[PDB]
């Protein structure tokens, strides 16, 4: 089984790039990570900053996830972010994803020693 943290970077890393450059950049990534197995992911975000920066948000803003949990953390800058979403009429096998490119805060809930992200919680 994938570790949380490696299964964090698995979906939500990109740093080849600074940004999306494609309307399909969500339908390519969302397929070559894996994401589109099963069923599509409806919603997933990935981040266009380095793995360092990504993983240094465990130090930054303290914050409550979504689920009430105080393990979540505001990037203080914002990131190079795409997230993708499904279409609402995308249907598996045949998954469509809008790509939408925004620079935003990023939360992530992060766990373990080392102290690094495992969830992506939310942008602003
Ligand atoms: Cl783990
Ligand atoms: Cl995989
Ligand atoms: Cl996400």
């Amino acid at each position: 089984k994938e570790t949380a943290a490696a299964k964090f970077e698995r979906q939500h890393m990109d740093s080849s790039t600074s940004a999306a450059s494609s309307s399909n950049y969500c339908n390519q990534m969302m397929k070559s990570r894996n994401l589109t197995k099963d069923r599509c992911k409806p919603v997933n975000t990935f981040v266009h900053e380095s793995l360092a920066d990504v993983q240094a948000v465990c130090s930054q803003k303290n914050v409550a996830c979504k689920n009430g949990q105080t393990n979540c953390y505001q990037s203080y800058s914002t990131m190079s972010i795409t997230a993708c979403r499904e279409t609402g009429s995308s249907k598996y096998p045949n998954c469509a994803y809008k790509t939408t490119q925004a620079n935003k805060h990023i939360i992530v809930a992060c766990e373990g020693n080392p102290y690094v992200p495992v969830h992506f919680d939310a942008s602003v």
